[PDB]
């Protein structure tokens, strides 16, 4: 599953609605 995944310097994000 995948909805909204962000990624920065050395850290990403995963949030679904």
């Amino acid at each position: 599953k995948w909805c909204f995944r962000v990624c920065y310097r050395g850290i990403c994000y995963r949030r679904c609605r």
